């Protein structure tokens, strides 16, 4: 349960349930590198995704607004992220679950720079594939806030519900639980039920690392010590 300084994040976590989205693309779409390129301790490392090197620890960095920095955005966002996107372990294709038995995400994480979107940095996600929206977004402010915004529905705006509250730099748990049909959020244990609103048990995936919100050019920076996801049905 070491983690390996001089391995690739392959090495140190499980990538076999992720894909990686970057702020680099071509032609308006963002690069993105496939679970069979981040596996091993040999696996991928760029300049926003890499190892710790006193410590094993991924380090996950991206820059603010496009439409000053010029990063690469997926269709419909207007932000810039070097996020994980869950996959399917066997195929390493695109997957997503029934919100009906168990399933959960739990990332040690710290926040050393946040950026100045209106709640912080956006360091975990539930996506509704069924409605190509966010159910979830959590996000971490500059002063330490963490919050979640749920969409009231697909066509709902979010509604924001404060978790928590985190110095910069100080080592945090969180938990992302959409199971048995109930949405919930723990911060250090520290449970929060979340209401769904008129959300209609979507089909789901998680999302997990840097998605910055910037309103001006300012850099987010983001380290993970641990990421585990959970499917029991
Ligand atoms: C968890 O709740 C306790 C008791 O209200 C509080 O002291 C603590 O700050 C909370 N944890 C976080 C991370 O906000």
């Amino acid at each position: 349960e070491f983690l390996d300084p001089s391995c690739a994040p392959g090495g140190n976590f499980d990538l076999s349930v992720w894909s990686l989205q970057l702020p680099t693309g071509s032609a308006g779409k963002v690069d993105t590198i496939k679970s069979r390129d981040l596996q091993g301790c040999n696996g991928y490392t760029g300049p926003t995704f890499f190892t710790d090197k006193s410590n094993g620890e991924l380090i996950l960095t991206a820059p603010g607004n496009p439409d000053i920095t010029g990063c690469a955005t997926t269709s419909g966002s207007e932000h810039c992220r070097t996020e994980l996107r869950e996959v399917d372990s066997a195929t390493g294709q695109n997957t997503d679950w029934a919100p009906a038995g168990t399933n959960t995400l739990t990332v040690a994480m710290k926040v050393i720079q946040a950026d100045d979107g209106s709640h912080g940095t956006a360091i975990g996600q539930v996506f509704a594939a069924a409605a190509s929206k966010p159910l979830a977004e959590m996000y971490y402010s500059q002063k330490g806030d963490i919050t979640v915004g749920v969409k009231q529905g697909p066509s709902g705006n979010q509604a924001i519900t404060k978790l928590g509250t985190v110095p910069l730099g100080t080592y945090f748990t969180y938990i992302m639980s959409y199971s048995d049909d109930v949405l919930s959020i723990s911060i250090n244990g520290n449970k929060t039920t979340l209401d769904t609103f008129s959300w209609g048990t979507p089909n789901c995936y998680f999302k997990s690392g840097n998605y910055n919100q910037g309103k001006t050019a300012v850099t987010s920076e983001v380290h993970i010590q641990s990421i585990a996801v959970v499917h029991d049905q």
